[PDB]
């Protein structure tokens, strides 16, 4: 069953089926011209000659595009936008606490972003050092990242949902001089500490880059100060010049950093640049959302992940869109509230994540019990498979059936949408991204690196670049080139298996290394083990992901304790929360199986594939039929 393309679509998209097809065959065979037009949706400062420049070779990968042009980010999601639409609302801020609101104009933004990147410069920060940003979704996060892309300086941003630990090992990476936060963020009725997790994160003697902490004050809780060291938000701002003029960045120049899981090890900084980053992002939310002007966009994705960063912030911006930013979550106080914010906003525009979607599913017609949904004409999903059952809920019970779902694959490495439908040039399949977007050559290879034609499935790679992807990784560009470009040689290998229908349609199927999908979040298999160990009782764990109906993936995980130790209702909640501690609350393992049988390779190697089965339910032999008995307790 294929989904036609509306009429209502049909008659105002910004990109037909014969358009999509006709710029598509040309992003791949000549970028050059193709991209060095599109380019042009950006204000540059200085114009670029050379557009794609690029390689994909193993263990010297080089990527760059735009290379000679220089401009701003912030001139073009705030500056560019002033003369025409000033009054414009940039941005709309609606409260975890639905009586809190705010509707934030592109001059009023530019005006604080201004007095901000000022208060950066006369802290002592200048283009090039890394700003730690751990901000809850308030307005001023986005004012922060703004002001750091305005005047150059890299920002880290860092998802409030870390750990002390978690952030520390952000901050000694980057070597951040600098930690903007808050006292404490709202979600869902509660206050989550902030201000104190930094402090903690502080006290770690390996952290010291860090000369000051800017605090906002969001809930006026008591909190321990550092006099000198910290300074609040309100009183730096206030002091500082709201005029300031945007210096040129080359569009090479580093914009952001941002820590993401792996299958081995701990999370690495993916940085980004500014030029293709922007002009990505940029083409990709215009085209995938069929932005016009005056629509209302929600982009319901944290600002400490990637999506936030291109698709809640910088992509709609630039665009000159007003968007919004939801500080709590889509089903407080009740499942309805994410159409309840719909309906208050006249939101056009909605783009949120399978596991939202499912949670609401859960509660059938009370999520969308007493509102009115009209406003609504586009509908997105975004961070995971998303099944054909929820596709279709997500379609009829929110968008009524008339509003075309975009569903997007992509990665914090891509920058922006990489296969994606565009709402009036591609009929829709439920559980399918569809096509590729401009720029994007997939393709399918067996575990040898062989290609697969034809209606098939395999590895999903990318045989070339495309502007939005991801330079490198923070200080390692040879864990870069090792991680993404050493499996399949010449192509750029995303983690995720995939399969190709007899229209040509892509269906990504989920990552096929060990990285994990909770709740929508990406989090490494490697890395909550290594969490586990560190416990000073644990000698050994394995981890695996089993299904959830509603979080994707829930955490399981095998764990051999010390001998002298002994399973309890006190170390069977000292681990969960030693996990917590560790990393944050998202990786918190859901089960914890005790054992002294992990199965393992006569080198020594542990082998996951046989503890993924059993959790699921589906050199020693003897310790499966063992494992099999503990896990039917
Ligand atoms: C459906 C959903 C709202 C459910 O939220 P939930 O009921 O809090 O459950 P989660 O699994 O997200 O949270 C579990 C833990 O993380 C914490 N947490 C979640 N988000 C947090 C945040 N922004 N800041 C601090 N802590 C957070 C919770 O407090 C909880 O910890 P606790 O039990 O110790 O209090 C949420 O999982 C979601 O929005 N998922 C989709 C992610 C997404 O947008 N993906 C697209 C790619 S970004
Ligand atoms: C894109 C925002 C999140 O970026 P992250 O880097 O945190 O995670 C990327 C991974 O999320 C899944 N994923 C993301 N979007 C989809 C999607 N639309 N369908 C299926 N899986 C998806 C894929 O496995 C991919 O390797
Ligand atoms: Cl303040
Ligand atoms: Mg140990």
């Amino acid at each position: 069953h294929k989904h036609a393309i509306p009429a209502n679509i049909a008659d105002r998209c910004l990109i037909n089926p014969e358009q999509y097809e006709t710029k598509y065959k040309q992003s791949i065979n000549d970028p050059d011209t193709f991209w060095g037009e599109q380019g042009k949706i950006l204000d540059w400062i200085t114009p670029y000659q050379k557009v794609k420049n690029t390689s994909f070779a193993p263990g010297n990968v080089s990527i760059k595009w735009y290379e000679d042009g220089t401009l701003n980010l912030a001139a073009n999601c705030l500056d560019r936008h002033l003369q025409e639409n000033g009054d414009r609302t940039a941005i709309i801020w609606e409260g975890d606490d639905t009586s809190q609101s705010k509707h934030i104009s592109y001059r009023e933004l530019h005006r604080d972003v201004c007095r901000f990147a000022n208060t950066l410069l006369d802290l002592g920060i200048k283009k090039g050092d890394v700003v730690a940003i751990y901000m809850p979704m308030v307005p001023e996060a986005a004012v922060a990242m703004l002001a750091c892309a305005r005047i150059g300086a890299v920002h880290s941003v860092i998802f409030g949902g870390f750990s002390p630990e978690a952030v520390a090992g952000c901050i000694i990476d980057s070597s951040s001089r600098l930690v903007i936060t808050a006292d404490e963020g709202v979600r869902a009725g509660r206050s989550i500490p902030l201000k104190k997790n930094v402090d903690d994160a502080l006290k770690n003697p390996n952290v010291t880059s860090v000369e000051h902490v800017i605090v906002l004050k969001r809930t006026g809780s008591d909190i321990d100060w550092q006099e000198g060291r910290d300074l609040w938000w309100r009183d730096l701002i206030e002091k500082a010049s709201p005029e300031h003029q945007p210096e040129a960045m080359n569009a090479e120049d580093p914009l952001f950093i941002l820590y993401t899981s792996g299958s081995t090890g701990k999370p690495k900084g993916v940085l980004h640049t500014t030029g293709g980053y922007l002009v990505y992002a940029a083409t990709t939310f215009k085209y995938v959302f069929d932005y016009h002007p005056g629509d209302i966009y929600w982009c319901t994705a944290d600002v400490g992940w990637v999506t936030g960063h291109s698709y809640l912030l910088y992509g709609p911006l630039a665009c000159g869109a007003t968007t919004l930013m939801f500080e709590g979550v889509p089903n407080w106080p009740t499942p309805a509230r994410m159409c309840q914010v719909v309906d208050k906003h006249q939101v056009n525009i909605l783009y949120t994540a399978p596991t939202a979607i499912r949670a609401l599913m859960a509660e059938g017609d009370k999520a969308i019990e007493g509102t009115d949904r009209s406003s609504l004409r586009i509908l997105g999903s975004v961070g995971e498979p998303i099944n054909p059952e929820a596709w279709e809920w997500y379609w009829k019970k929110i968008g009524k059936e008339k509003c075309p779902v975009v569903d997007t694959w992509w990665q914090t490495e891509t920058g922006g949408f990489m296969i994606t439908p565009l709402p009036g040039a591609i009929e829709l399949k439920a559980g399918s991204a569809t096509r590729p977007f401009f720029g994007v050559q997939p393709a399918l290879v067996d575990n040898e690196g062989h290609p697969q034609e034809g209606a098939t499935e395999g590895n999903l790679v990318i045989t070339d670049s495309w502007p939005g992807q991801a330079r490198t990784l923070f200080g390692d560009h040879e864990r870069f080139e090792q991680t993404y470009f050493s499996t399949f040689k010449n192509m750029y290998f995303s983690g995720d298996g995939a399969r190709r229908d007899e229209d040509g349609y892509y269906w990504i199927t989920g990552r096929v290394d060990d990285v994990l999908n909770v709740s929508g979040h990406r989090l490494g298999t490697a890395e909550i083990e290594s969490a586990l160990v560190a416990h000073p009782k644990i000698a050994e764990a394995a981890v695996v992901g089993i299904p959830h109906a509603i979080k994707g993936q829930a955490i399981y995980a095998y764990v051999t304790l010390n001998h002298g130790e002994e399973p309890s209702p006190e170390l069977y909640a000292e681990v969960r929360n030693w996990v917590r501690k560790e990393i944050g609350p998202l990786a918190t393992p859901d089960v914890l199986h005790w054992t002294d049988s992990l199965p393992k390779t006569r080198s020594g190697k542990i082998m996951r594939r046989i503890l993924r089965k059993i959790a699921a339910g589906d050199a020693d032999p003897g310790v499966v039929e063992k494992l099999l008995e503990e896990k039917q307790a």
